[PDB]
């Protein structure tokens, strides 16, 4: 069924609340075991979100492999992400660290520092250029390039230098500075313009390694984020561009991660997205 249609019955009938707890009952449930040992209770931002044993991230050192991140592998899609709660004040070294492991090329940034008057993220990127940051519990050193400040985003040039070996690399950093504190988007056309920055980037593309994205808890906004890009790109792939099932392709991604889209607002605001975006990818 044309997505456009199922909306147009969905917002019609005002059932949005009711699709959205229907897959709610249907995700996935797998074991969190690592997570949640007493070890790690300073290494989780939330109670309640914790990667599956089965897809985590784990860090190269012996010590504490841990990290509240998610590996989510599109295979018909041919994407890969990784999901990650927004960095706390003692998780800042593992993030880089992480970074540097999966050779990422991209961070994507869908919150602010400070929204609704309480800290969401540690200030883990250096404001000035000639004020660089240490990370002495992962040894890496990092040093703003250059910042490109615009309307809706901001696209930051990062130096991410292994100081064990002395290698060094660009780290593109993409934040989406104006979503709103309660809420969603009224349209979603400034949304799909910085998706669009970020696919030209490379960064999404199959030479580096997956793109780390990341909100306050890593589920809701970066739900939206790799929800949309996938629907999109799957509708360029096949050849009837309505096979393409919004809430079959959630499901899947929720095999790899608990609670992507925390709302029926963000799972309305999600299907708006691939409509609007699918203005283009079929030929306009
Ligand atoms: O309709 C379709 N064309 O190509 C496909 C590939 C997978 C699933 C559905 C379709």
């Amino acid at each position: 069924m044309e997505m456009e249609k199922e909306f147009e019955q969905i917002d019609k009938s005002g059932s949005w609340a009711a699709i959205y707890q229907d897959i709610r009952h249907e995700a996935s449930d797998f074991p969190s075991r690592v997570a949640k040992l007493p070890k790690n209770k300073n290494r989780n931002r939330y109670r309640d979100v914790s990667p599956f044993d089965h897809s985590r991230i784990k860090l190269h050192q012996e010590d504490n492999d841990y990290i509240n991140a998610s590996l989510i592998k599109m295979e018909e899609a041919q994407r890969s992400y990784i999901l990650t709660q927004g960095p706390l004040p003692n998780t800042v070294g593992h993030f880089w660290e992480m970074v540097w492991e999966q050779k990422s090329r991209g961070v994507v940034m869908l919150n602010r520092v400070m929204e609704k008057g309480s800290l969401k993220c540690a200030q883990y990127w250096p404001q000035k250029e000639e004020k660089e940051m240490i990370f002495e519990d992962t040894n890496l050193k990092l040093t703003l390039i250059s910042e490109d400040i615009k309307s809706y985003y901001t696209v930051r040039q990062l130096e991410l230098e292994n100081l064990t070996t002395q290698e060094t690399r660009e780290i593109l950093h993409f934040h989406y500075t104006t979503w709103p504190d309660f809420g969603v988007p009224e349209s979603p056309a400034s949304f799909l313009n910085f998706l669009f920055k970020v696919r030209e980037s490379g960064s999404l593309s199959p030479e580096h390694g997956p793109v780390v994205v990341h909100c306050s808890a890593g589920i809701g906004r970066s739900g939206t984020f790799c929800l949309a890009d996938t629907c999109l790109l799957l509708m360029d792939k096949r050849k009837d561009p309505s096979s393409v099932d919004i809430k079959k392709v959630l499901l899947e991604m929720r095999k790899f991660r608990m609670g992507l889209i925390q709302t029926a607002d963000q799972l309305r605001f999600s299907y708006l997205a691939v409509i609007e975006g699918a203005k283009f990818i079929m030929g306009d």
